[PDB]
């Protein structure tokens, strides 16, 4: 009938027009953490891949869509949904 298994991701908006904008030039103070509900899989380029109980640095959770930085000094995107800051 139907698997068991979580929604799809939170409506994402971080890309849908053909032009590209890339703005990446500011500021960031901050020292927060995040936690990976579970494990998830890198969709698009934007994105990035998370574990189950992974813990990365938050940088902008405004948005449905957190970003967070992970030990490997590398920059990603991710749904709110799929994780969980403790």
């Amino acid at each position: 009938h139907m698997k068991e298994r979580p929604p799809p991701v939170p409506n994402p908006d971080y890309n849908s027009l053909k032009k590209g904008s890339l703005v990446k030039n500011l500021h960031m103070t901050e020292e927060v953490i995040v936690i990976a509900k579970w494990d998830y899989t890198a969709q698009q380029d934007q994105e990035l891949d998370i574990k189950k109980n992974e813990r990365l640095w938050l940088l902008d959770d405004s948005k449905t869509w957190w970003r967070v930085r992970n030990a490997a000094n590398r920059t990603g995107y991710v749904p709110s949904n799929y994780v969980e800051r403790k």
